[PDB]
């Protein structure tokens, strides 16, 4: 844990009245593979929030790869007023026990979604 960092994007497309999440990539997290690798995937929802759990592609033998990979976040800006924005790096290593990479923890008071997003997100250690 202490995972390294992934660098988003995140948009608005208001008249869905949905946010985007499109990230970057996530760095050099902890390999759950039998190659000194992971599978990244990142679990991203929230509560009645909007408990949408979407899911990353997985990325074999690859824990720092690149997607821009879209959180979609079917809640307005008036209505993030509530939400907590949960995100979880998870390792799909399809065999051996799944260890929770990391996560980060994201109150959507402190996210501006007035245009873009944009900002170098850190994954800090998920103890799950």
């Amino acid at each position: 844990e202490k995972l390294g960092k992934l660098q988003y994007s995140l948009d608005y497309d208001f008249q869905n009245n949905q946010l985007l999440v499109g990230i970057i990539q996530a760095a050099e997290l902890p390999a759950l593979d039998m190659g000194g690798t992971s599978d990244p995937y990142v679990k991203v929802f929230l509560l009645p929030d909007k408990k949408k759990k979407f899911e990353t592609k997985v990325h074999r033998k690859t824990l720092n790869p690149v997607f821009n990979e879209q959180f979609t976040f079917k809640v307005p800006y008036s209505e993030l007023g509530g939400k907590t924005l949960v995100m979880a790096v998870y390792d799909f290593d399809r065999f051996s026990k799944h260890d929770i990479i990391g996560e980060f923890k994201v109150p959507m008071n402190t996210v501006d979604f007035g245009h873009v997003t944009e900002e170098w997100r850190d994954l800090q250690s998920a103890e799950k």
